[PDB]
């Protein structure tokens, strides 16, 4: 249905494991948008054709306002072109870092989105896996929008494929290759709403083998300025069995998120 020559390509708008995100134009509509451009040699290589077809298939089939649209794709010889939603306000990722950290207003705002946009995913027994501040972009209005499915399966699932980034993100069931669900979510919910009021993940560290080790035994500590409302609920996510995580209708309800997200 499309090709190369119907857009009008901009500037880089990010860069990715594949390729690079570019801004574009709709030549016909003059509908702005985003590329995601990814190389199948590489894909080839890395033996990540499917992941690739599985990040299609499950993001073209959801339709919430905090999830990033995917409207098609299309390929030439050399490349694979995904077209995605544009979110002008950028990452979290970049936020985060001119910020510093974030005030409970802002946090609790964003995990109730988040919550809101993992609860229609897990509805349709889609697991996101991979919600990393990069992968959480903000639409006009400034609200979160979760991106790059790339890592999504329907849950139960294991995993064959191999993890190539920092594990900050990722719960002891993943980490070790076991089996999971929907709880993984969870999991990446409350190392995020440390980091967002924290300004730096519960486990980050130097190495990668240190990083395990900690997520392994959930070991963690607060800075003074976390409130006992902000503790209680990421020590409510941040649980070793994933079957003592909340659900995320008791995420929503806490009364911490209840006092301090912004209504709409
Ligand atoms: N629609 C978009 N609007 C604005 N910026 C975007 C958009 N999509 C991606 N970006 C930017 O490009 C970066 C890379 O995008 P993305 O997460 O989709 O790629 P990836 O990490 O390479 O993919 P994958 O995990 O599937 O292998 C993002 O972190 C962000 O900075
Ligand atoms: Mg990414």
């Amino acid at each position: 249905q499309w090709a190369l020559e119907d857009f009008e390509i901009g500037r880089p708008l990010g860069k990715g494991k594949f390729g690079n995100v570019y801004l574009a134009r709709e030549k016909q509509s003059k509908f702005i948008l985003a590329l995601k451009v990814l190389f199948k040699a590489q894909l080839e290589k890395a033996g990540v054709e499917h992941q690739l077809r599985r990040e299609v298939e499950i993001q073209s089939h959801l339709r919430h306002p905090n999830i990033l649209r995917l409207y098609g794709y299309f390929h030439d010889a050399t490349r694979v072109y995904l077209i995605l939603e544009y979110a002008p306000l950028g990452t979290v990722y970049r936020e985060l870092q001119k910020l510093s950290k974030f005030d409970e207003q802002r946090t609790a705002t964003y995990i109730t989105e988040l919550a809101n946009a993992l609860s229609y995913c897990h509805s349709k027994r889609v697991i996101h896996r991979d919600i990393k501040p990069e992968n959480l972009l903000l639409g006009s209005a400034g609200e979160l929008k979760i991106a790059d499915f790339g890592w999504s399966v329907h849950a139960p699932s294991s995993r064959r494929t191999t993890l190539c980034g920092t594990l900050d993100y990722l719960p002891p069931e993943m980490i070790e290759g076991r089996m999971h669900d929907e709880k993984v979510d969870l999991w990446s919910l409350g190392v995020l709403c440390y980091e967002f009021l924290v300004g730096k993940p519960p486990f980050e560290a130097n190495t990668y083998q240190e990083t395990y080790k900690r997520i392994s035994r959930v070991e963690f500590t607060f800075p003074d300025f976390v409130t006992e409302g902000a503790r209680d609920l990421i020590s409510r996510l941040l649980k070793h069995n994933p079957s003592q995580r909340p659900m995320l209708r008791e995420v929503l309800e806490h009364p911490w998120i209840t006092a301090n997200s912004s209504k709409p």
